């Protein structure tokens, strides 16, 4: 099973923003585009102002493969447990939650040489919300999943697309100040300007095949091929060879 | 299944408004378009300026698709859960809720070569509201949804 | 709206040759590697 | 399975790239002095698993 | 039983990011790139750089 997940984004911001209070001789003050004057009467104006331009992309391709036989039911799980203390007094308990990729297959060859297949895909992973605040310590693991449901059937080596998602976006804003704005070369410091940009696009693809021969070269071959290259071997030391020669006897 | 999302706007505030309070004198005040004088007695007038002119706009196109076979009911679903820690005694539990994109079909090919669908949509995402208040913290995560249930063909 | 439509057909290309040309253009193909090789030989044995 | 030989049961790849570029606008364009502005950063990632 | 699990990586970052505030002369106020400007009003402007 294929599962690609692609991204890109676009984003900048260009512009300042005015809003402030002032006390002008303890008898009369001027607010600018505020609500409360009292709690920021001490303070001043504040041209906030913003300049940014970013660019973004990210893909991802995941993979699970598991091996069955006829009209056997059969389970991959790949998942995740966040577990939880609820202080009650009476049914104390620990309370879990659980996400990550799962599949449930029942295959089954047809008359023709096509594989039918009654799937029940799921793939979930943890959304983060900001750090900064406090709902980062507690029980707040905010999850989503994807969850398909769904019977195909595909010949010997070809694939079917099942499930799919796609997504568009484009938005921009602009503000300014009435008639300051539009000055030549003064206007620049009132305005403001913002754009978005996204596209994401995600797919499950499905692709079997009949197993009729083991594997070539042997599991226990490529192994040893794998300890003597990244350095991780010790078959030759003096010590574990008196154990070791029972467990790699072949 | 296309769901398209369109928006556009447009706002203009440009003027003041006076409002504030004085004293004369230690023996007659002034008030001027206000209800309580005593809590605001050592202040002043108040003269809020408003100027500001903004433009708008944001499209949103998404789009799930979904492979299943003839009389075979199938499901599409793209969630997010919120869970919350209710501190009781007795039967303390993860309470939680669940919003997001939703497609339940039930697909048949009719005897012209027609496909009729049961359909069950649902569509939600999350509103925020005012970050600055208290209420950003707790668990008020205000869902809006759009559900639809119909039989087309 | 709703778009529906009838699949005779797999896809074609395969599935697990589309995504060798995902993998080989954003740069995060790692077919070539000497370690790993011994291993992902099984799963992209066709 | 035959007597001696072997199969593979399960299975797990993971593949992965991401880049970011920010900058300011106007100033991350400079050429001796743009540099202090600019920001990019990469990431990759080759995952296997087998039983 | 054999369990066979690989892994490798890469990382790279490089550059600049500016976001703090300013007080001029106490009649007005700078920020940039920043959402609170009162609580960090004494402060001054941070460019966190990282490689």
């Amino acid at each position: 099973l294929w599962i690609v997940d692609l991204n890109k984004s676009d984003l900048e911001r260009l512009g300042t923003s005015w809003s402030g209070s002032i006390t002008i001789g303890d008898k009369l003050g001027v607010s600018l585009n505020q609500s409360s004057i009292s709690t920021l009467d001490g303070s001043r104006f504040i041209a906030a102002v913003n300049a940014l331009e970013e660019k973004k992309q990210a893909t991802v391709v995941s993979r699970p493969v598991l091996l069955t036989q006829e009209n056997v039911p059969a389970i991959f799980d790949n998942n995740r447990t966040f577990y939880t203390k609820l202080i009650g007094e009476r049914n104390v308990a620990l309370e879990h939650v659980t996400y990550g990729t799962m599949i449930r297959v029942l295959p089954r060859f047809s008359a023709d040489g096509q594989i039918e297949m009654s799937l029940d895909i799921e793939d979930g992973n943890d959304k983060t919300p900001q750090s900064d605040t406090t709902t980062s310590v507690d029980a707040l693991p905010e999850v989503g999943r994807t969850l398909i449901s769904t019977i195909a059937r595909v010949p010997h080596g070809k694939s079917l697309l099942v499930g799919g998602y796609t997504r568009d976006a484009n938005t921009d804003t602009v503000q300014s100040i009435p008639f300051l704005g539009k000055l030549p070369l003064i206007g620049s410091l009132f305005r403001y300007s913002s754009k978005n940009k996204s596209n994401v696009v995600r797919v499950f693809m499905i692709e079997p095949k009949e197993i009729v021969d083991p594997l070539t070269p042997d599991a226990s071959e490529s192994v040893n091929n794998i300890l003597k290259q990244s350095g991780a071997w010790s078959g030759d030391d003096k010590l574990q060879k008196w154990v070791r020669v029972y467990l790699d006897r072949g």
